[PDB]
């Protein structure tokens, strides 16, 4: 199989709101736990793809590596697979590129492709993907890269995980705009807001186009634009490092 | 349904191992990251039991409230049914309790009580449980606590969250054997262990009476017994706290 890769910095999920009240019940639990509520905080709100997270590790300017998100610490080598998408830059463009930065975002398939490969699926006996989500991650985690090099797919970044010969912009939505000009695909739908009200209009505005845009979108991740707020807010953590459980193997059937 | 209960601490998962070469994986882990090993490491080892996880608080000795793990974040408030678990005591028997304290373990239905209850079920035209597991979480959420009053349930605790009026001891053990003393039920089968072989033994021990002691026991968790390495060695965290997915309506069929 794949080589297995442990994310030097982890692949953390998200926690989920499907109501407005949710998002507030969300904001309001930020504002007490912030030391003192700058008013009205800013959210850098993108919209969320629906494919598949990966990770994408440039030295010195040059794609060395890359890997699938796996259980968030742990993920499957697929660098070659990586290279074979065209969005993709191989050099970004600086001059001055970090020791090493880590690229990370959702690599997905667009409506035309995959559309176009469900034909030709269809056409030639095989079963078709039942979305571009599932389209993606098969079209990616392909151990013959030639394969993964004829699907279309398309990555958007949404962050950054090691970062060493960099001073990185203090907010976010900073960071992402240098992640574009040094050459890497970062969706353009990206906004600001400020205010529960503002960011759920943005809910509303990208949920009315969903799937009008030419691809996938899954929702909608609400990020706090502020790095250092960020660091202040914390991570919901969970399961120690200090422990582990040591399961027995399963419960056989009698007979 | 049950009152939603928003636990102050967390109540954390645990990351698994099934084979002694992923567990000397995660000592290795350990020691690395470690400043400097005390050698050769000690880990207090328990059964992990099968059946639900719960958290009750003791309020100046009296259990005041108790709630199921949820996901880890939110629970919910099943003090009634806690109170019908015999095994559970009201007060706490110290002449100095503390101002809060947080019992957490795992409510169980040995052998002898699921037999039982699953011999009446299929005598009286009822689907029997599965396991003791899964009947143990049925039989403990319950919305009338008279049910719960009736099904055979016990506690073995195996940790603490929320304490305040206390200097709990350095080592989880030592803390184990407190919790003993001021009359809380903990598994009898905690040893103490040095080194993986060590540990491997308790392993194959318990192992090997995972049913024979009259309950169910899903493997062991292994703790390192010292707090401070505790605090030291960190939390695995996982999801943002600044962050969050706010996911539109499913997508609905054609016609
Ligand atoms: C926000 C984050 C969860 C990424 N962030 C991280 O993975 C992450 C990881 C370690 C961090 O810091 C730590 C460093 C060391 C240890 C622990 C935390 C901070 C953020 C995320 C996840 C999925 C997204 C998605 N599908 N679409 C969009 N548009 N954005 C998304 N954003
Ligand atoms: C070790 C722990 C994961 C509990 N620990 C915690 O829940 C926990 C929670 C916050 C902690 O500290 C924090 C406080 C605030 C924020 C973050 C962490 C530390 C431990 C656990 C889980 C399941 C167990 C099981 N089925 N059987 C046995 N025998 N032991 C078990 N032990």
């Amino acid at each position: 199989g794949f080589s297995q890769i442990r994310h030097e910095i982890p692949m953390l999920s998200l926690d989920n709101a499907f109501s407005d009240a949710e998002f507030n019940a969300f904001v309001k639990r930020i504002e007490d736990r912030l030391i003192l509520l700058p008013k009205p905080l800013t959210f850098c709100c993108e919209p969320k793809l629906d494919g598949l997270a990966v990770s994408i590790l440039y030295v010195n300017g040059e794609l060395t590596q890359a890997a699938t998100r796996g259980d968030g610490t742990t993920g499957e080598d697929i660098t070659a697979n990586i290279r074979t998408i065209r969005n993709v830059p191989l050099q970004l463009l600086t001059d001055n590129p970090p020791a090493r930065l880590e690229v990370r975002g959702e690599v997905f398939m667009p409506h035309a492709g995959f559309e176009r490969l469900n034909k030709y699926a269809l056409e030639h006996n095989e079963k078709t993907f039942a979305n571009p989500r599932n389209a993606a991650a098969g079209s990616l985690r392909q151990l013959d890269p030639n394969i993964t090099s004829k699907r279309p797919l398309v990555l958007n970044a949404y962050g950054i995980g090691i970062a060493e010969g960099v001073g990185l912009p203090t907010t976010h939505y900073a960071r992402l705009q240098w992640l574009k000009s040094i050459g890497i695909p970062v969706n353009p739908e990206i906004r600001l807001c400020n205010g529960a009200d503002e960011v759920l209009d943005f809910y509303q505005d990208i949920q009315n186009k969903r799937s009008s845009l030419g691809y996938d979108i899954d929702g909608t991740v609400l990020k706090i634009n502020d790095i250092a707020l960020q660091n202040e807010l914390g991570f919901i953590s969970k399961a120690p490092r200090w422990a582990i459980a040591y399961k027995f193997p399963a419960q056989e059937e009698l007979t």
